[PDB]
């Protein structure tokens, strides 16, 4: 035995979520098996984690630990994606040199393997990790590869772990064009590359992203996100110029009838993360969550954590508020989890094998 037991599809008829109370519950969402694609490593950590970068470095000797995740974190939400953008460049503060990097994805993994996943594609921004102290992305990649190796090779790969490259905008140093060049230079350790950041249309990247793709680095990229955009051009660029495989969020397909139909005749998974759409207000509310409306559309989506340390959240706190406010159900969590395993960017021989031990 392991110490979780995962649920396997057969048990779920005899799970009744209505008896339970919000701990029981959560003891649920652990079990389930779930295979997560969206989730950025450089924003992946707990809140003692992160005081204890801010001590070790001595930033913040006047705050106390409280008043240091209210400084630096996104716990209590804010007004959009840039609000988010500009916090998050705060936080960069932590990247201080290679050990606390490598630190930062052992533990990444490691609280990834105790809520209950079983396939995780982190994604990072070696721009976004490099700017703050001038680091030097080959090193940082080395720390971040070398922590996860370590940590799954304690795990006896009971987690399987794949990385994804991001180019992204909105910090200094920022860099699309070297980003796309990095992936491709270390694309034995990437399995897909994305842009995040400020939401941008991408149709003017189009021939970088045309040379990652037909090296054969598959594209999913953050569109369908921000509700301040005046338009769902984002969407309709990574959908027909960059031929995305997945798209990160794209609750806004929900707003047009053309895009569902798009997504769904282009087997085009959405990478869902519903609580940083109600933190970002992107969101109105859970319960008008766009990803009832997409799923019961017929559209794949499955179901992300996005930022668990700019949110001080964690993977299961994204089953309990679709559970609790949109009526999900165990059926549909592990229908999701096997989209994700399918439309994962994994060698398909680990995710066949997988499959088979979960599914
Ligand atoms: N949900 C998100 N939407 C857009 N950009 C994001 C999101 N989460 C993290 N990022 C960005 O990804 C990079 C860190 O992985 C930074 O550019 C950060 O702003
Ligand atoms: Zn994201």
């Amino acid at each position: 035995q392991e110490p979780i037991d995962f649920l396997k599809k057969e048990e779920l008829k005899n799970i009744d979520l209505s008896q339970m109370s919000k701990k029981e519950r959560y003891k649920i969402w652990k079990r389930i098996p779930k295979c997560e694609l969206h989730c950025h490593l450089d924003l992946c950590f707990s809140a003692d984690f992160f005081v204890s970068c801010i001590r070790k470095y001595n930033l913040q000797p006047n705050l106390s630990d409280e008043e240091v995740l209210d400084y630096y974190l996104f716990a209590k939400g804010g007004k959009s994606l840039g609000e988010f953008v500009e916090k998050a460049i705060k936080v960069a503060d932590i990247f201080h040199d290679y050990e606390v990097i490598e630190d930062l994805a052992k533990h990444a993994v490691f609280n990834k393997y105790k809520e209950g996943v079983v396939l995780m594609e982190f994604r990072y921004s070696p721009t976004f990790v490099a700017f703050k102290y001038n680091l030097d992305i080959e090193l940082i990649h080395q720390a971040i590869v070398k922590g996860i190796k370590e940590v799954v090779e304690l795990l006896d790969h009971k987690i399987h772990v794949a990385l994804m490259c991001i180019g992204d905008t909105g910090h200094e140093a920022a860099n699309i064009k070297a980003s796309a060049d990095f992936c491709l230079k270390h694309k034995a350790d990437f399995v897909g590359f994305d842009h995040g950041g400020h939401e941008v249309d991408l149709k003017e990247y189009k021939e970088i992203f045309d040379y990652v793709r037909e090296s054969g680095v598959p594209l999913s990229v953050h569109a369908g996100e921000d509700v301040t955009l005046p338009n769902l051009n984002t969407l309709y660029s990574a959908i027909q110029v960059l031929k995305v495989e997945r798209i990160g969020h794209g609750i806004r397909v929900a707003e047009s009838q053309e895009l569902i139909d798009m997504v769904k005749e282009k087997n085009i998974l959405l990478e869902v993360c519903p609580i940083s759409n109600v933190l970002l207000k992107n969101a109105k509310s859970m319960d008008t969550h766009p990803i009832r409306q997409l799923y019961d559309a017929g559209v794949k989506v499955s179901v992300n954590s996005d930022d668990p340390g700019m949110f001080l959240t964690n993977i299961n706190d994204d089953y309990e508020e679709l559970y609790t406010h949109l009526n999900f159900t165990l059926e549909d969590f592990m229908k999701m989890n096997e989209w994700a395993l399918e439309k994962s960017f994994m060698d398909s021989n680990i995710k066949d094998k997988i499959k088979n031990l979960y599914f």
